[PDB]
């Protein structure tokens, strides 16, 4: 098991890294898109100075490290994580992998290359920075296209020579989750080493738990995701949803119940720019739920503590699970 | 416009001189290049061999090239900068969109594209300050809804500062006809736009109808041909079996119906190209040793040779693309 976790500001030991939000972004964009076209969001200044903001609020609520789980395709810009991190003095993991926007450079690559272009992501660093990802991001929207399943191989691939785990985006509805499950283990890779994401778009606890009982990691990263009050948005109710934070955050104390509180991660999946949506998607989600990142230790937590989850529980579940997912660990020979 | 914008700042239009119209320093996606250089061996390399290829073609009279490639292309024009200076040949690059472009592009309304086709042009590139000098488009048959809407914009963009637009089309399925009707409902005239890849058509009739409005006729893809690579069907695919004499003769064909002034003829070639199959590149290469320079090696002398007379060829390859490089607004 690895002694250090990557951020955009270097190696950090395991210990430093305390309360993580561990599926989070500071900009959901696409490549090239935030330098090209940076007013946008104002400018980038503008957008780097609400990043700075938000994270220092939530820094003040106890968040130590938020995982970005930004890919190329998600126009992932290092320097700006480097650069909000420094000034807020939070921990930023970065990383890599492919989403569900590749252009047709990537769309056009053998398992085989892809892998070459994780690992350098990892291993060496991102573009020129030397910023080196401690995450490999994937997704699915339902069945995963021939594309996507290439994807998901090299990202098994990656993270079994760099035991950097994996975290996806799934359908929760169509169950992409156990679809993801049967190629990362046909590639070898320890269920331990991957995060299935976007778990609480589904109220089926069968689904959830059986992922549970096989090893993997249950991502629960849309607490606060819900357009309740915005029935005649379409956008936001198709992006969001009608079911309540509640109704997402009970889906925690139940796996709980269930015996799996080993293997939950909870998150926001926020962000502090959002431009692969509908324009003013950021502003109608900000109306939404204020405390942005803050929401889990503001919100989150208190209601599961007075829903009866012990302290511990909570704090295993916030600081032991992302440190053990997040700790490159190798299979064992 | 007595200046063109080119990656090292503002030529007049005199200081063009020759100029390929349609090409490209590599065929990539946005953040591409900066995200995996070593597909292409190194950042390093690629500029070194696009070096080269720029020097072979000013040794052979090439003054200017155009870039078309766009955002979407993965166009770094800081990498344009760095290779115009080295090898001291004048690149135009552009701006618009091409066809892979990603959610953030893919979602925005006709207004928001019109502002970031003219951010490029008016202010620049990225924090460059590199200015756009053509807005390229591209519909591959019929369009679809958000390439009507880009169509829209750059029409707009063009029609508020007078740099041209340049596309991408399938010929044989007549895409021209289409995008001239989106450019004209915009108000555009046409002398402001160059209905690319046009050789790719044998359809005289098509090309010369849309002369007669006032189009430039694209003839951008003379090096292009797969005879000998049957067997290959990805090159196959993308480059033709109609042989570079048979594409030539549409310059000739267009010469003689009179319409020499809307003639634009390119290479369509690049030093890298990652938006394809692996290993094209050195395919292409295989295919077109001459690269950007074929048009002046081999075109040039091939049309003399069927009696295009001199002044002829040397309208096609200075004048008309002065004239359409050349910033033009509609008059009042
Ligand atoms: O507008 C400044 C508000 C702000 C102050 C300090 C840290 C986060 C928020
Ligand atoms: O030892 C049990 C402490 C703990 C509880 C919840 C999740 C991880 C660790
Ligand atoms: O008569 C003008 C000479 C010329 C020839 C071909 C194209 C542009 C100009
Ligand atoms: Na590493
Ligand atoms: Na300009």
């Amino acid at each position: 098991t690895g002694d250090r976790i990557n951020t955009v500001r270097g190696p950090i030991t395991i210990s430093e890294a305390g309360f993580t939000l561990t599926h989070e972004h500071i900009c959901g964009s696409s490549a090239g898109f935030l330098r090209a076209w940076p007013e946008f969001f104002g400018s980038r200044k503008a957008l780097a100075e609400k990043a700075v903001r938000g994270l220092r609020r939530a820094r003040a609520a106890g968040v130590r490290t938020i995982v970005d789980v930004s890919t190329f395709d998600i126009g992932r810009d290092v320097s700006l994580l480097a650069e909000v991190s420094r000034a807020a003095d939070v921990h930023i993991v970065a990383a890599t992998g492919l989403w569900f926007d590749p252009p047709l450079s990537m769309r056009l690559r053998s398992v085989e290359e892809l892998t070459q272009f994780f690992l350098r992501e990892i291993q060496y660093g991102i573009e020129d920075t030397g910023i080196r990802a401690g995450i490999i991001k994937v997704a699915t929207t339902g069945k995963a296209t021939p594309f996507q399943e290439l994807v998901l191989k090299a990202a098994a691939r990656a993270s079994l020579a760099t035991g950097v785990p994996v975290t996806t985006h799934t359908a929760a509805s169509q169950r992409d989750g156990e679809q993801q499950a049967a190629i990362f283990e046909s590639e070898g890779l320890s269920p331990s080493r991957v995060c299935i994401g976007h778990s609480d778009d589904t109220d089926d606890l069968s689904y959830l738990t059986a992922l549970a009982a096989r090893g993997y990691l249950i991502g629960l990263d849309h607490i606060p995701h819900s357009a309740i009050g915005l029935e005649d948005n379409a956008s936001a109710s198709a992006l969001l949803g009608i079911r309540s934070w509640q109704t997402r955050a009970l889906l925690i104390k139940a796996l709980i119940d269930q015996g799996y509180m080993k293997q939950i991660l909870v998150s926001n999946d926020w962000l502090f720019g959002f431009s692969s949506y509908v324009t003013n998607i950021m502003d109608v989600m900000d109306r939404v739920n204020p405390d942005g990142m803050a929401f889990i230790p503001l919100r989150v937590i208190p209601f599961l503590r007075e829903k009866g989850v012990p302290q511990e529980t909570l704090a295993g579940i916030t600081v032991t699970n992302p440190a053990r997912f997040l700790s490159p660990t190798l299979r064992a020979s």
